[PDB]
């Protein structure tokens, strides 16, 4: 249905895939770039996966206590892709290294025979038949692959450096995001307003990840993907201890890990020969 002409006698078929999850607060958008090359002795198909993860980030009373609130926000957002496949290979991936840039702005280029470069989306590697770029802001956290095999890659963009009214905090400090006093009981009203906060906390997160996979030719037509699109959400609670003597100020306590692997997951068939996609499940 759509396809580009990448010379040489070599060919792209395009096809899109959204589904969002009210449940999950997700969008998964995918780009499935089929390379059509003769000259390269596999299939390949390029996976370009973006959409919105929303942060979930909320507020709430800590066991509906008087003086406790509680503040559940991401520390980390999970991009993931696998597949079940034995004749499929993971052959690369964007990001590939770790990488704390608050924009990150890659591009995979495609020369016929199976060539693939990674650098800089600026240029200066060459001219390509085809290429794809991903880009992304990441204020405050930091990417890395946290595993890749032949199979699956997983990402994680996580809590890392921020500038707090304390100075310099790590995305483990406990007194992260706490305020000063509470402006009220609300407990939205014990954590630093919207303002001070990244957008990956007040906001969520909206990836730009790449994947290559080559496929055997004549193997099979069909294969299965699974992607994985999620967070990891750590809670912080704010506690107001009155005292005629000391100070009076918030005191943060960080429970880290406390709701891991909130992942919408969404499974795709690939038909090699027809090049059809299709939503084969989901949760």
């Amino acid at each position: 249905n759509n396809i580009e002409n990448i010379g040489d006698g070599a060919e792209v078929v395009k096809r899109t895939e959204d589904t969002s999850s009210d449940k999950w607060g997700v969008t998964q958008n995918i780009q499935f770039d089929f390379v059509k090359d003769k000259k390269y002795n596999k299939d390949a198909l390029i996976l370009k996966m973006q959409g919105f993860i929303n942060s979930k980030t909320t507020y709430y009373n800590y066991k509906n206590t008087d003086h406790i609130k509680a503040m559940r926000w991401p520390f980390q957002y999970n991009i993931g892709l696998k597949t079940n496949d034995p004749n499929v290979d993971l052959i690369n991936y964007l990001p590939k290294n770790k990488i704390d840039s608050v924009n990150v702005s890659q591009t995979l280029g495609y020369n016929i025979g199976g060539n693939f470069n990674s650098g800089p989306s600026t240029g200066g590697n060459g001219s390509f038949n085809y290429s794809k770029t991903i880009s992304y802001n990441q204020q405050n956290y930091i990417s890395e692959v946290e595993h890749q095999n032949s199979k699956s890659v997983q990402w994680g963009i996580k809590a890392n450096s921020f500038i707090t009214s304390l100075g310099k905090m790590s995305g483990h400090d406990p007194n992260l995001f706490v305020g000063y006093k509470p402006y009220s009981q609300n407990p939205r009203d014990y954590f630093v307003p919207d303002n001070e906060l990244p957008p990956l906390v007040h906001s969520g997160f909206n990836p730009s990840f790449i994947a290559t996979v080559s496929h055997e030719k004549g193997s099979g037509d069909t294969s299965e993907f699974e992607i994985t699109y999620g967070r990891n959400m750590d809670v912080t609670h704010a506690t107001r201890r009155t005292t005629h003597y000391g100070n009076s100020a918030l005191e943060g306590s960080r429970i880290h890990n406390a709701f891991v692997n909130r992942n919408y997951t969404v499974k795709y068939e690939v038909n090699w020969k027809t090049h059809e996609i299709k939503v084969k499940g989901h949760n």
